[PDB]
């Protein structure tokens, strides 16, 4: 498969999964169109009891109270729907394969959430899908929709 690509600011094409390989706690990527969609994935290592941590999302430092009592890495999707609106934990992937996925498709962003090995795809709407840029902080792989079954096997089995 195609990569790794090195961390960078990326404008992702339609009909391609970004398989993103997180190597450490912190921001995994920051995704926005600056209109109706912000999404940042915070990674939290196993056995973190509720505590406050500082993260730098979209050029501003921000504190989140995070906990992971599981023996599995947790990837918290932090969504907001306008620039002047506050962040929410919309979805959680719990996985020791430490891969997230992102796909621009059919005027929606699809991602993996739930627990491996039965993590599943879910969509989020946007009215400006094409102007979604993304700062990715780890090595990533590009998979075509043509090979979408492979993206699935990797999220859930590594
Ligand atoms: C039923 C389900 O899929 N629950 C998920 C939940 O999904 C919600 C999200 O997709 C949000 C995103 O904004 O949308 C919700 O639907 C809205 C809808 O969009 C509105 O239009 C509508 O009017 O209202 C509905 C509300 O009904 C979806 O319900 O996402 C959470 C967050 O990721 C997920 O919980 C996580 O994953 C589980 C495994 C566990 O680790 C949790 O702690 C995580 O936070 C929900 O999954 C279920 O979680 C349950 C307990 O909270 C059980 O654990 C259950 O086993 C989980 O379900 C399994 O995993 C799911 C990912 C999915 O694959 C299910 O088919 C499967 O049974």
């Amino acid at each position: 498969l195609d990569g790794p690509y090195q961390p960078t600011t990326f404008k992702p094409p339609n009909d391609y999964w970004l398989l993103i390989s997180s190597n450490t706690d912190g921001v995994v990527y920051e995704s926005t169109n600056n209109s109706d969609f912000w999404t940042a994935v915070i990674a939290v290592e196993p056995h973190v009891s509720q505590t406050n941590r500082q993260y730098v999302l979209f050029g501003e430092n921000k504190q989140f109270n995070v906990e992971n009592n599981s023996d599995k890495w947790k990837f918290f999707e932090m969504f907001k729907g306008s620039g002047q609106s506050d962040f929410s934990n919309r979805r959680t992937l719990t996985s020791n394969n430490r891969l997230v996925g992102m796909l621009k498709y059919g005027g929606r962003v699809w991602t993996f959430h739930g627990e491996t090995p039965r993590a599943t795809t879910d969509s989020s709407n946007t009215a400006d899908l094409n102007n979604i840029s993304i700062i990715i902080h780890s090595e990533f792989y590009i998979i075509p929709r043509s090979q979408e079954s492979k993206c699935n096997e990797y999220i859930n089995n590594g």
